[PDB]
């Protein structure tokens, strides 16, 4: 039951998304090795996420959330990067599908930039690159991110093995560090704790 409502580019929401897109980019200091080098994306597609369902799903968890947070579900707008996009649309984030060996062990990775999740478009690390050139800077092949409403809760802030929140928190908060470059890095271990909002479909630019 997921419908996908295609947003022009003169609507406000279409510009909100896209501006959230292009203007949360960093410049990384992995040369682009997972991602691919750029500045801007050419953005060709936002598409609203309309599913009764999941998003009742959400809700449903936001408020158990909120209650055992002081009336506080934190609730952000972030960004998903993966290979399994098109499953998400369809029948939700699915922990059961989590990494055990990630960083904040297994859960759901998301990001306040953009340009993070578009390094984990192709897999960990950016995997293999796009499956036609195998390219993980490719210009040609289109990409998906999703730009999701994350709750938190009461958020645990972990370094740089983990199954679950802490005790008495719901999601975890890293500012992992690559070459002096530490970036916000969120992670539930519940699917229902996210909606995937919008569905944006793009492209890296090749700067000048
Ligand atoms: C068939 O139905 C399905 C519906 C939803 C999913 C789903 O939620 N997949 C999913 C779950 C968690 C992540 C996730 O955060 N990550 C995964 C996990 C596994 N493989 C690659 N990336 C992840 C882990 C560490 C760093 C970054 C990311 Cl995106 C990415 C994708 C999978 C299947
Ligand atoms: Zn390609």
């Amino acid at each position: 039951g997921t419908i996908l409502i295609d947003l022009s580019p003169d609507d406000k929401e279409f510009q909100s998304v896209e501006e959230e897109m292009q203007s949360t980019v960093r410049e990384h200091r992995d040369g682009g090795h997972a991602g691919g080098i750029f500045n801007r994306y050419n953005i060709l597609k936002i598409q609203k996420v309309c599913n009764k369902k999941l998003w009742e799903r959400y809700t449903h968890r936001r408020k158990e959330v909120s209650e055992e947070n002081h009336n506080h579900a934190n609730e952000r707008m972030l960004f998903h990067g993966s290979p399994f996009v098109n499953a998400i649309i369809h029948k939700g984030f699915d922990e059961r599908h989590a990494y055990i060996g990630g960083m904040f062990g297994a859960g759901i990775y998301f990001a306040e930039n953009s340009s993070k999740s578009n390094q984990y478009v192709y897999g960990i690390g950016g995997g293999t690159g796009c499956p036609v050139h195998k390219d993980r800077s490719c210009y040609i092949c289109h990409r998906q991110l999703l730009f999701c409403r994350v709750t938190l809760g009461k958020s645990f802030l972990q370094f740089s093995k983990m199954a679950h929140s802490p005790p008495g928190h719901h999601s975890v908060t890293g500012r992992p560090s690559v070459n002096g470059l530490a970036l916000a890095e969120y992670v539930i271990y519940r699917g229902e704790q996210a909606y995937p909002e919008y569905l944006i479909t793009y492209q890296i630019m090749r700067p000048e």
